[PDB]
């Protein structure tokens, strides 16, 4: 089990002002540290945040968090479940800021809620340095869904923070799962306006090089992986289903009824091709042709393969590449080319 620690700086808070925190399982024999960001959509105004507070309160408060959590998938310490990093120091950071990990605003006379996701990451890192992170060789910042987008928004900030704090030997890297979206046309009737809204409501922050490209008012562009990834300096591995369920949800597509007619067939096929295209210059990536959502903390995450190679293998190959020339039999760029959901036999059932 991973054990809860509430932040010692109690001014870094969840939405309702309760302290943020992290769950930790130490591995004294290891210099590898894995910090995972939870997901779970977001809220963008007073009224829909109030709704979230009544029926999704664990994503807005620490309030009712349990003392322990079980590490699963990439957070498992068992080699049978986690071939990649079973011996690492494990950290799960709960998502209680509802801001896609981008916010830097406190509760105040003006603000009913605090949106502090970017500062929560900062403070977890600072407090872990006294608990063994000071001796790390690699810090892998990982996350799923909103946490995957959060990796893209925060990985270079963590690298800069450690450089500033006097720890230049820690190699910061990112693993973004299910956070690589396309700002495409919807299948039926704008969705980017909510991001737009949210950034203003949260005082949201984006990576500086991306901000300098798009400039005031256009920071929403940096929430889209294919636009923000080229501005990042830390190594980032991208995991994305070609037919992601959150992408299809915001596109107003519901693949439940049996008959799919020509217009929807072409829409689905074009979406997969466009995603494939955005990953073509991403050398570390894993993109299976499946209809699903999230991948890395589920217990059977080892089952899926692209061109015969599993995700835990691909991640191991990525480690070797970061010790340039590709490696014999140990690939790192794995993107399906078949054009329909579940044309890969290994997709989750
Ligand atoms: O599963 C139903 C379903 C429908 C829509 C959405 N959704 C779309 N954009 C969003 C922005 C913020 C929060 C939820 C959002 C989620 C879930
Ligand atoms: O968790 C808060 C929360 C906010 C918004 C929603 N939501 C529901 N239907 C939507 C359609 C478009 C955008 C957002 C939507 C659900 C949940
Ligand atoms: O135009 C398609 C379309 C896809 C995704 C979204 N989207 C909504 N909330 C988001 C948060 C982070 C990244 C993308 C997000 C909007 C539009
Ligand atoms: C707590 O964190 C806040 C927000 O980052 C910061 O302003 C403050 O300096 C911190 N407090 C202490 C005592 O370090």
């Amino acid at each position: 089990d991973l054990r809860l620690h509430l932040l010692l700086n109690t001014s870094v808070t969840c939405n309702d002002g309760s302290p943020a925190g992290y769950y930790l399982k130490e591995s004294r024999g290891s210099r590898r540290w894995l910090l995972f960001l939870e997901g779970g959509w977001y809220c963008f105004n007073r009224e829909n945040c109030d709704s979230r507070y009544d029926t999704m309160r664990r994503l807005m408060s620490s309030r009712d968090w349990p003392r322990t959590r079980t590490g699963t998938g990439i957070l498992s310490s068992q080699p049978e479940e986690n071939p990649y990093w079973w011996n690492a120091n494990m950290v799960f950071i709960p998502y209680c800021s509802s801001d896609v990990w981008s916010g830097a605003s406190s509760k105040s006379e003006k603000n009913e809620y605090a949106f502090m996701g970017a500062l929560i990451i900062q403070e977890v890192v600072r407090e872990l340095l006294g608990r063994g992170l000071s001796g790390a060789k690699v810090l892998l910042l990982a996350g799923s869904s909103a946490g995957g987008t959060g990796v893209l928004l925060n990985v270079d900030r963590v690298a800069e923070q450690l450089e500033k704090l006097g720890y230049p030997a820690i190699q910061v890297r990112g693993l973004a799962d299910s956070g690589w979206f396309l700002d495409n046309k919807q299948y039926r009737h704008a969705p980017t306006e909510a991001i737009r809204r949210g950034i203003r409501y949260w005082n949201g922050v984006v990576p500086e090089r991306c901000r300098r490209q798009f400039q005031e008012g256009e920071e929403w562009n940096c929430f889209f992986g294919y636009k923000v990834y080229p501005t990042l300096r830390s190594p980032v591995f991208v995991v994305q289903w070609l037919f992601d369920e959150a992408q299809l949800t915001v596109d107003n597509v519901h693949l439940t009824g049996q008959p799919v007619q020509e217009g929807l067939r072409l829409y689905i096929q074009n979406l997969g091709r466009e995603l494939r295209h955005t990953l073509k210059d991403v050398p570390a990536s894993f993109a299976p042709a499946c209809l699903s959502h999230e991948i890395i903390i589920r217990s059977h995450w080892t089952d899926v393969q692209v061109k015969g190679t599993s995700l835990p293998r691909a991640l191991h190959c990525w480690d070797r590449s970061l010790h340039k020339t590709p490696l014999k039999g140990c690939p790192v760029h794995l993107v399906d080319s078949c054009p329909w959901p579940h044309c890969n036999p290994s997709c989750p059932t």
